């Protein structure tokens, strides 16, 4: 990882050890994409698109040679800077165990919620496409705690009609998870052996499959951090990864307007 | 399998797994009647008759020699064909993995909605007979959430007369599983074990056994595909097997009329 | 090669090799290209883009995280079809040397044509630049047959301020090399080891080096050849490929206007 460079900071490597095992958990609780999605392995630090496979053709008909131009996704490559005091963090060698990291989990947060933004929603200069775009898979709910346990079995019914199998999980908001509260393990059973997970993100809910190969991202460099410069007592560092993200089969995915 | 011309169609080995393994799990959820009956053997692509064991006289009374003709069952075959362009089948090699099959379904589904509907109501042409012909083999039920604890147990008793035991399973449609939806595990005790099944074909309930050898499935080929023709962009394929059905004991299966 | 779909055709193996045989040759002859530009090795069907190296930046100023999309060159890909006729190519088992194939040849001149015109001009919708639109690496000459001996020097001098050296060859116009002939000799020794080629591609003359590294081409499958279809009586075959060009150091290339 000589890119990074690392060994040009005025800081020991405790604490160094100390800074990634603080990001490290929050990066562990706060990416819900992870859970269900899966993941390619890592490439390099240099590959730099992703192939679909098409073709387009821009010759004209009336000609002897014809010739057009392949197709493919761009990855997507991000960097967040913070800063932090020297003398703070030289209190460490000394004793002290509670030290103060106050600005790292700032900008820890809003990448993280930068990333879930592009995977629920989408953005259209890179020319992906998000969950909540494919509209022609919907259902309908009620409020009742009793038309969720209706409304999972109505669901299930469409999925046996295609090929998919393999255990459920479901995707929910946090505030309406109030209302159906009193009764779970009948939730669970009609699921058959399912999962649920409570998300601030969406607004309603949504029901998905757990077999595998239906979801893909693809990662160029996992989240890593890194040194810049030595400002005047308060040295700054970097946060940065590449990646980009696809969807195969949109049959595997039920989305349940309330 | 030298009858399916698969060596004489211009498509490498890759495309043909990739069709296989799409037809294979449609075959694997949309067949409902593999569940519970009983699969006898593959014979082979020729076997074209089954022997009931009764002979019919044909000859007069006063006579020095009698003769008659033997008894038998006629197996059943079919086809289905479908087209596919080649193009998009192409578009493989390059490396898209989401590729467009929106043909084979369409007459997927039609096959199985066929056969199961054979299975159920029989064909009179080839002398079959359907489980909802047995009609004498009938009780009575209601519609409050409690009268289907009480129809198991009158009909667990009128199994329990006969030598029928062993294991249960109760088959229903989907629409009514709405109304007896609140509980569930008091109807898996009272099966002792039992499992449910929810179909969109009947329309009302029946109860069975599962003990083994009261309703066979007498198979030549299994479902196959293979090579027709090349049209011109597009080739060609179709679908087949040959089969027939029978039932054996009439009490160990009974009706609930609702 | 199975993309190539080799076996479905008829016609057995030797008038396959002769097919080769014959087209190989005219490619060995009329690329320009090859003789001095780099090759880099054969990758795959499915490569579909090459990495420059830059980022462009699109998120605004004041934002706490920042992103922007990578950069690449995205591959060409080509196919051109003729037909043969099926008596006079079966006219070669029975003993003829002299078979006759004239269709081939046409569209062999075709394709060569339309690749040089590439590498010499450039096309800007895939955004690739030519070796004649570096337009400020010029200098001046003559018509005598004694201005040529001093313009190579002169054109040394400026080689020799940077860092090109190793051999050098001359590229030049076929009409041209007519009023220059009386005298070979003192051109090559002024070379020092130098060569000479004559095209009918471009109007004027170009000294280049050939050191190694200036110039590259980025092959993902070289040409080939392969099957169609069948029309009446006469086989349909077409040849492709898939590549692109950069150039890397454009101090390595002067041009002489005349
Ligand atoms: C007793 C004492 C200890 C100090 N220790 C540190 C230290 O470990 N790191 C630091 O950056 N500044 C330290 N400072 C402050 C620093 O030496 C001085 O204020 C400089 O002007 C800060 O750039 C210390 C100051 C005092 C009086
Ligand atoms: C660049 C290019 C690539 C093509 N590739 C294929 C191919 O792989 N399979 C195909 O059936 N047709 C292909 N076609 C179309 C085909 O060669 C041509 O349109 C015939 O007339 C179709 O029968 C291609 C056409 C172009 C311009
Ligand atoms: C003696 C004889 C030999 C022939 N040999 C060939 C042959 O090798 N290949 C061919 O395509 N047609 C051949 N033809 C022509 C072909 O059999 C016939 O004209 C069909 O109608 C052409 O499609 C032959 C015709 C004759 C009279």
């Amino acid at each position: 990882m000589e890119f990074l460079k690392r060994s040009f900071a005025p800081l020991t490597e405790k604490q160094w050890q100390e800074i990634d095992n603080r990001a490290r958990e929050i990066f562990k609780t706060q990416l819900y994409g992870r859970k269900f999605v899966d993941v390619e392995g890592p490439y390099g630090w240099e590959y730099a698109a992703h192939p679909l496979g098409e073709v387009e053709v821009l010759s004209d008909e009336n000609e002897v040679v014809k010739w057009g131009l392949r197709k493919s996704l761009p990855l997507i490559e991000l960097r967040a800077t913070f800063t932090l005091d020297l003398w703070e963090l030289d209190n460490l060698e000394r004793g002290k165990p509670n030290v103060d990291l106050s600005s790292l989990e700032e900008t820890v947060r809003k990448v993280a919620e930068f990333e879930d933004e592009v995977i629920f929603r989408g953005c259209e200069k890179s020319g992906v496409k998000g969950l909540l775009s494919f509209e022609e898979r919907k259902i309908e709910c009620g409020s009742t705690p009793k038309d969720l346990l209706e409304a999972i079995v109505r669901a299930l019914s469409i999925f046996s009609k295609d090929g998919i199998e393999g255990p459920y999980t479901l995707v929910i908001n946090t505030d309406r998870w109030i209302n159906f509260l009193d009764d779970e393990k009948r939730v669970e059973e009609c699921l058959r052996g399912g999962k649920i997970i409570t998300t601030p993100r969406i607004e309603d809910a949504l029901v998905v499959s757990e077999r595998g190969g239906d979801f893909k991202l693809i990662l160029g460099q996992d989240l890593s951090i890194g040194y810049e410069d030595r400002e005047k007592d308060a040295v700054r560092l970097f946060i940065t990864e590449t990646f980009t993200f696809q969807v195969v089969n949109p049959e595997a995915l039920i989305l349940l307007k309330f």
